[PDB]
């Protein structure tokens, strides 16, 4: 297909949107990322099938505050929580 | 926003679409992933600003054939190539 490209542009759209606000408009911070993550995934957080997995990521930012990440990194996490809330990947039957 | 969720569903839509075809409909293979990757990112491959970075991923699958990956992994790679072709993250001015 070709929709894949549409998704990539969508992810960057949001990331670029929160890129401003507070901090330098070039990268996201661990503290700021904490909000950006849930702020958007707020819908998924509503019902987490595996909070234990998400907790690891939530506390990960708590440990590092002055730290930072990149765009790709923002794409990895979102997928981590998406799976935790989505059981369409835990199928075994 | 809330579009982020739309992107997540889009990515899974394609992945789930190619999940069938050949092999077990549960996970993607290194060999099969090679096609799925470019097959979709075929548009980006048209003009790669940094083929050196992509080559590392392309040859990565060549090394491992009987290997395998997961959904999240498919989300990490796509972001790797997206950045290589996208210079909106290499800004320095």
């Amino acid at each position: 297909g070709s929709e894949l490209e549409t998704a990539m542009e969508t992810l960057i759209n949001v990331f670029h949107a929160h890129s401003g606000k507070e901090g330098d408009k070039y990268k996201l911070s661990k503290k700021q990322l904490k909000e950006l993550l849930q702020t958007e995934l707020s819908g998924f957080l509503d019902a987490q099938k595996d909070v234990d997995a998400v907790d690891k990521v939530m506390k990960e930012l708590d440990e590092n505050g002055d730290g930072e990440v990149d765009f790709q990194e923002y794409v990895v996490l979102v997928a981590a929580l998406t799976v935790a809330c989505n059981n369409f990947f835990w199928e075994n039957s």
